[PDB]
C-alpha cells in the first residue's frame, strides 16, 4: 500500500501539471492510472484489514475529481466521481462491519464532497448519484449511532440530510429535492427514537 | 428461525444481484421467497414467543421494499409493502400484548419507512395505507405509553403524527393530511394528559 | 360485569370479522349487541359503584364507532356516537359526584375521539353534538378543577377549548367555532380565577 | 334558605325534562318559578348576612340560563340575564360592604357567562348589558384590590377587560368594543397605581 | 366636611335614583347641589389642611359625571368634568406643596378618568381639556418624582403618556394624539434623567 | 437674586392671571419683565458664581413659555424660546467649566421643552433652532461624560439624540431630522470609545 | 506650543465673532492664521515628541469647520477639512509609531467628525475624502488592536465601519455605501481573526 | 532577506510618492521591483525556512495592491493580485507542512484583501480568482483545524465562506456566489464533524 500511495500521489502531480500545462493525453493517462492505484490500494485495505487506507484512496479519488473540474474534462471525471461513490459505499460497509463512526462521518463527507463538485461542474446526472449514496450514508450513519452510541452521529445524520436538500435547492433537481426533505423528516423522526434509547 | 433467516437473507442478496443485473424472473422469485421466508418466520415467532424475530422480518421486508423502489418493478413491490404493514400491525399487537415500548417505536418507524417508499416511488395507494397504519401506530403508541410510563413515547407519537401530516404534505394527499392534522390536535390533547397522569 | 365485558368484547371480534370480511347483517346485529351490552354495563356500573365499569364500556363504544367509520355504515355509526357521548356524560356526572379528576379526563378524551372520529366520516350532525359535549366537559371540568385542587385539570380545559376551535377549524362549522373561541375567552378567565384561588 | 334552595333545584330539574321533553308551559313556569325564588333567597341571604346562599343563587340563575339558550326561548332568556346581572351587582355590593375578594371574582365570572350565553343564543340587547356590567364589576374589583390588598385581583381585572373586548370583536358590537379598549387602557393605568401602592 | 360628606353622598343617591326612574328637574338640582358641595368640601379641606377631603370630593365629583353618562345630560356632564378637573389640579398643587405621591397619582386617574367618560359620552371638547390636564398631571408626576424620590411615579407618568396617546387614538383627535406622542418622546427623555439622578 | 426671583414670579403670577382673564398688554409687559429679570438673575448668578440661578431662570423663562402656547402670542414666545436657549447654552458653559453634570442634563432638557412647546404652538423655525441646541447640548454632555465620568450621561445624551429625531419626524423638518440621524450615528461611535476608556 | 495654542484660539474667537456678527474678510483671515498655527502646532509636536498637541491641533481644525458649516463659507471649509484629515492621519502615523490606542480613537472620531460635517453642509467631494480617511483609520485600528491588545478597538472599527455605511445611506454616495459594506465584511473576518489571537 | 526588506519598503516609498506626484515611470518601474524583491523574498523564506518571511512579502504585494486601486493602474494591479494570490497559496502550503494555524488565517485575510482590492477597482476576472483562492483556503483551513485541534479556525473557516459568498452578493459573480453558497453548506457539514471530532 505504501509504494501503492506514493505511486498515486506521483501519478496525481503528473495530472496537475499536465492540468496546468494543459495536456490531454498525459491527464487522462495519469488520472485513469491514478484511479486504478487507488482501486488497488482499496483492495490490499481489505485484503489486510486497514480502513485507514480506504480514507486516503477516496481521497486521491477526490482530488482527482477536484482537478477534473478546474481542467473541465468531463469523461473522466465521470469515472473520478463514480469510483469516489464506490469507495464511499465500501467505506460505509467496513465501518458498519467493524463500528466505527469516524469512518462513516468521512464517508458521508466524501459524497457530499462528489454533490459539491458535481453542483460546480453542472452534471445532473452525477449530481442524482451522489444525493442518493449521501442519502444512503445518512441512513447508515443513524443506524451506527443506534448501534455504537455517539449521539453526535444523529446531529451529522440530520445536517447531512439537510445539506442534501439545500443542494439540490441551489441546483435545481426537484426530484432529489423531494427526496431529501422527505428523508429529513422521517429521519427527524428515527433521531427522536434513537436519541430516547441512547441518552 | 436461524435457517430461516439467513435463507432469507440470501434470497435477499441473490434479489439485489438480479436488481443490478436487470432481471425479471430470479427478481420476483426471489423476492416472493423472501417475503413468504419472512412470514414464515413471523409464525416462528409468536409460535416460540420471540419479538425480535418480528423485528428482524420486518426489516428483511423493509429490504425488498427499498429494492422494487430502485427495480421500480410495482407488482411486487406493492405486496411488499403490505407485507411490511402487516408486520407492523403484529408488532404493535404482541407489543402492547408484553408491554415493550421499543417494538412500537419500531412499528412506527417501520411504517414511516413504507410510507417514505411509496413516496419515492409515487403511489398515492400504498402511501394512503402506510398513513393509516402509522396513524394507528400512534394510537396505540400513545396508549402504551399511559400503560407503562415511558414519558418519550409521547414525544414520539406528537412527532410521528407531525411527520405523516408533513410527508402528505409534499406529496399532496390532502385528505391523508386532513387526518394528520385532526390526529395531531387530539394527540396534543391526549399528550397532556398523559403527560399529567404519569408525571 | 366481566362475563358482560367478555360478551361485549367477543361481540366486537365478530364485528371488527364481519367488517373485513364485508358484512352488513352480521355487522349491525354485533355492534348493536355492542352497544346493549355497554349500556348494561354502565346499568351495572352505577348500580354497584364502579367508576371504572364506565370508562371500560366508554371504550367499547369508541372502538365500534371507529370501526363504523372504517366501514361507513352511517345508520350504526350515528347510535354508537350517541351511545359514547351519553356515556361520557355519565362519566361527568359520577366524577363530579365522587370527586375524581382523571375520570374527567377520560370523558373530555371520549368526547374529543368522538369528534374526531365525526371529522374522518364526515358528518357534521354528529359533530357538533360532540363539540357540545366536549364543551360542557369543559365546564364540568374546570368546576371540579375548583372543587379537588389538581391544577393540571385548568390546562387541560384549555387545551380542550382549543382543541374544539381548531377542529371546527380544519371541518368548517363556524357556528361551532364561534361556541368554541367564545369559550376558550371566558375560560382563560375561569382559569385564572380558579388558579390564583388554588396555588 | 335550605328548603328554598333545595325546591329551587327540583324546579330546575322540572324545567330541563320539560326542555328535553319539549315543553313550554311547564317549562316557562319552573323557570319564573326558580327565578323567584332564587330572588327570594338572595333577600334571604342579606336578612341574615350569609354571602354564599348569593352566589348559590347566581348558580342557579345561570342555569335555568342556559337552558334557555339551549332551549332557545327569549322571552324567559332575557328574564333570566336580568336577573343573573342583578345578582351579580349584589354579589359585588356585598363583597365591597364586607370585603371578600373571591366574591368579587365570582361577580365577574357570573356577568361574562351571562356575556357567553348571549354570544350563544345572539342577543346583542343582553349583550351589551352584560359587557357593561362585566365593565362595572372590573372598576368594583379594582377598587377592592386597592382596598384589601390581594394583588391577583389586579390581573384578573385586567383578564376581565381583555374578554370583554375579545367578546365584543367576535360578535360584532363595536361600541361596546370602543368601551372595553378603553377601560382596558385606563385600567393598565390604574394597575401600574395600584401595584406600586401595594407591593 | 363630615356633615357635608353625608350630604353630598345623600343627594348622589336622590341624583341616581332620578336617574332610574327618569328626572330631569331632581336630577340636576340634586346633581348641582352635589358639586356645591363638593366644592365647598374642596374649601374646607384646604381651610384645615386635609388632602384626603380632596380625594372624596373628586369621587364624588367622578360619581355624578359616571351618572350623567348613564343618562347622558350633557349639560350637567360639563360642568361636572370641569369640577372633576378642576379638583385635580388643586389635589396636584397640595401634592407638589406637600411633597406626598400618592396625591398625584389619585390626580392622574381622576383625569384619565373624565376622559374615558368623554370617550364614552363623545364629547370631544371636554376631552381635549382632559387630555390636557392628564398631560399637565405627567409633568408635575415627574416633578414631584424627582423631588421625593418614589421611582415608580416616573413609570407612571410615562403610563399616563401611553394612555392619552391611546385614547386619542381611539377616539381621533390627532391634535391631543400628537401632544401625547411628544410628551412621552419629552417624558422617556426626563424619565432616563430622574431614574439616573435617584437610583 | 432672591428679590429678583420674587419679583420675577409675581411678574409670572401677573401674566398667568391676564392669560386666563385674556389681556394682553398687561400680558406682554409681565412677560418681558419676567425675561429682563431672568436674565439679570442670569448676570448676577456669575458674577456670584451660583449655578442654581441660571437653572431657576431656566425654569421661569420656560413657564413664561409655556404660556404663551397656551396663550397663542407668538410676537412674545419668539422672544422666551429665544432667551430660554440662551440660558440653555450659558448653563452648558458654566457646566463644562465647572465640571457638574446634572446642569447639563438639566440643559438638554430646556432645550428639549423648548422644542416640545414649538411642536405644540407649531413654530418651525423656533423648532430649528431648538434643535440645533439641543444637538449642541448633546455634543457638550459627550464631553463632559468624557471628563467627568459619570457614564449615564452617555446613555442620556444618545436618548436626546433620538428624541430630537423622533420629535422632527412628528413635525415634518426632514432637514432636522436628516441632522439627528446622522449625529446619533456618529454619537453612537463616540459613545463605543467613551464607554471603553472610562469603564 | 502653548503661546501658539493660545494664539489660535484666541484667533478662533475672532473668527466666531466675525460670523455671529457676519464677516467675511476677517472671518477667512482668522480662520487661515487659525489653521496655520493649527499646523505650526502639529509641527511642534512632532518635533518635540508630543501626540496630545496633535489632537488638540485636530480639535482646534474641527473648531473652525463647524464654524464654516454654520456661516456657509465653503472655500475655507474645504481647507479646513483638508487640514483636519491631514492632521488625523498624522495621528494614526505618530498611534501606530508608539502603540498608544486612544490616539487611533481620537483619529477615527475626527475623521468621522469632519464626515457629519460635510453631511451638514452637503459637499459630496470632501464627504468621500472623510469617509476614504476613516476606513483607512478603521484599518490602522485593527491593526493597533492586533498590535497592543485593547480588544476594544475591534468593536470601535468594526462601528466605525457602519457608521460610515449608514452616513454614505443617509446622505447617498452609492460608492462609498459600496465600499463601506464590502470593508464592514472583510473586517467582521478579521475582528473574528483578532480577538481569537488575542483572547 | 533584511536588506532585500529594506530595498523592498524603500521601492514602496517611491512608488507611494510617485502616486501622490502622479507618475507612471518611475510608479510601474518601482512596483514592478517590489513585486520581484517579494518574490526574492518568498524564495529566501524557503530556502531558509522563515515562514514570518512569507507573511511580510504578502504585506508587502497587499500594500503595492492597494496603491495600484488607489491609482488605478490596472496593469500593475493585476500582476500585484496573482503574486498576492501565490503567495497565499504558499504560505497554506508552508502552514499545511509544519502545522501553524495563524499562518493559514492570515492566507485567508490575505485572500480576502486581495478580494476587497478587486470589488473596489471593478476588476471581475481577478475577484474570480481571488474567490477561488480564498474557498481552496478554507478548504485547507478546515483541514488543518482537524490535524492541530484549535476549533476557532472551524468558525474562522464557515466565516470566510459567508463573506465570500456577501462579497459575491454585492458585486454580482452569480456563479461566484453559488460556489460560495455550496461551499458553506458542505462546510457546515464538515464542521459539525470536525467539532464532534475534537471537542
Amino acid at each position: 500500500p505504501e509504494e501503492i500511495l506514493e505511486r498515486a500521489k506521483e501519478s496525481l502531480e503528473r495530472a496537475r501539471e499536465a492540468s496546468e500545462r494543459g495536456d490531454e493525453e498525459e491527464f487522462r493517462k495519469a488520472a485513469e492510472k491514478a484511479l486504478e492505484l487507488a482501486k488497488r490500494l482499496v483492495e490490499q485495505a481489505k485484503k489486510e484489514g486497514d480502513p485507514e487506507l480506504v480514507l486516503e484512496a477516496a481521497r486521491v479519488a477526490l482530488w482527482v475529481a477536484e482537478l477534473a473540474a478546474k481542467n473541465g474534462d468531463k469523461e473522466v471525471f465521470k469515472k473520478a466521481a463514480e469510483s469516489a461513490l464506490e469507495v464511499a459505499k465500501r467505506l460505509v460497509e467496513v465501518a458498519s462491519k467493524e463500528g466505527d463512526p469516524d469512518l462513516v462521518a468521512w464517508a458521508a463527507l466524501v459524497a457530499l464532497w462528489v454533490a459539491f463538485l458535481a453542483f460546480l461542474n453542472g452534471d445532473k446526472e452525477v449530481f442524482k448519484k451522489a444525493a442518493e449514496s449521501a442519502l444512503e450514508v445518512a441512513k447508515a450513519l443513524m443506524e451506527v449511532a443506534m448501534k455504537v452510541g455517539a449521539p453526535w452521529l444523529v446531529e451529522l445524520a440530520i445536517a447531512v440530510a439537510r445539506a442534501v436538500w439545500l443542494l439540490a435547492e441551489l441546483f435545481g433537481d426537484e426530484e432529489v429535492r423531494r427526496r431529501a426533505e422527505a428523508f429529513e423528516i422521517i429521519l427527524r423522526i428515527a433521531a427522536i427514537a434513537v436519541k430516547a434509547w441512547l441518552g
